[PDB]
């Protein structure tokens, strides 16, 4: 049986002050009448509102991103920054951030590991590009990825980490995941945590689905055997984040 | 003789809610005799606060990096959410993000063209590493520096925008900038400025001194002819940031 769900909504670089507020009103008003943790990820400059206005009992919210360590990094945001500002959630390691702004394997291990030892809780990303699927390698991919954050936990430290895998092979290029390919790579991952971690962490490990989701799809998505959520991009700005929370009953 | 000066606190990656709010208490209460414009580059995360507690009349608010668009960039924040956050001035092309984050010349000019195509003031930062000035490369990498803004502006953009001149081959590396090799730097830019874009936005361009200062220095940095201010960093989270303020009287 599945540990807790989630629902996790990453507004990327996105929103207004108004449209945000709007979002964050409807999810205020929306029964939830089931266990998951609902989770949103504003930018950096939206965490004071979303703080003061997001009221709902079942949501924490979730930064996309930081570096490390205060100091002399103009631009970034520092975990000891988000942990004063009241924020333990962060997602880390998104194919955005590994394909656009340096994150290699080892330091979005690095970034996961801080988190964590700063009391975090992480979403941790992964995911295969369309030309390493194709190519037959998102097994030594995936699994290369989630491999690098394992060497620097504990395994106390699975406690705190939640994984998202992306189908990044999907996205944009025109393609669409079936919940079979999906299924397919979230027993793939937990697999390997299972032999090379432990099967009672395994078991426990939350693993999100990170692909195109809708209030449609989410429902079938959400019955394969080792979906435990998602991580929501596109459709957490609209009301259908709503319909996508629902689907993990 | 010169503009209106600039006095730019970069805070960097850096500050609590307690720690800024008693700085930005300490600025509201200080007396400013002259005509400058100082300054407040927070961290993403710190905006809202910094907008509603910082009170004086010579003040603005500054982001320290964005991108040019909001878009799929998990953990970015873009001008359009800046400016719909009521931020009008901006930090772009730091030397940390240059060496850190893989900002090249021409993708410091990208965001410094999008910045003031939106209406933003920008502090646009050059300047030339040890290993640069050792090797005899100062004035070509600072003229390259900002012939590559320039190619993305027209002259009537120079109005919006504010140079910066780091010596980064004293940040942290022992060394320690003269006033004269500050003016050095500082007459070599205006001239480039006034041969390449008009000696009327020469005589009208900020160039800030972005290396380590106190009051003390300050003082005699700004007598020099070239100098029109300061972009501080560590100084800049101390009450000492009042007397480089003063320093530009």
């Amino acid at each position: 049986s599945k540990p807790q769900p989630i629902a996790a909504a990453n507004w990327k670089c996105n929103g207004s002050q108004q449209s945000l507020s709007e979002l964050i009103d409807l999810f205020n008003s929306t029964s939830i009448n089931h266990d998951v943790q609902c989770v949103v990820a504003s930018t950096f400059v939206h965490l004071a509102m979303t703080k003061e206005r997001l009221s709902h009992p079942k949501f924490v919210i979730a930064a996309q991103n930081a570096i490390a360590k205060s100091g002399a990094f103009t631009g970034e945001v520092s975990l000891p920054i988000l942990k004063d500002f009241g924020v333990n959630w962060i997602v880390l390691g998104h194919s955005e951030r590994r394909a656009y702004y340096g994150e290699t394997n080892e330091i979005v291990a690095d970034k996961v590991a801080a988190a964590v030892a700063s009391g975090f809780m992480v979403i941790a990303c992964i995911g295969e590009t369309l030309q390493e699927r194709e190519s037959g390698r998102t097994a030594v991919v995936v699994l290369t990825q989630i491999a690098a954050i394992a060497k620097k936990l504990k395994k106390a430290d699975w406690a705190k980490v939640v994984i998202a895998y992306e189908p990044v092979w999907a996205a944009g290029t025109g393609k669409v995941a079936t919940p079979q390919q999906a299924q397919e790579a979230h027993a793939l991952i937990r697999s390997w945590v299972s032999s090379k971690i432990g099967a009672d962490v395994a078991g426990e490990l939350r693993i999100l689905y990170g692909g195109s989701v809708n209030g449609k799809n989410a429902r079938t998505l959400y019955q394969q055997r080792d979906v435990n959520g998602f991580a929501v991009g596109g459709a957490s700005l609209k009301p259908e984040f709503v319909d996508i929370i629902k689907a993990t009953q």
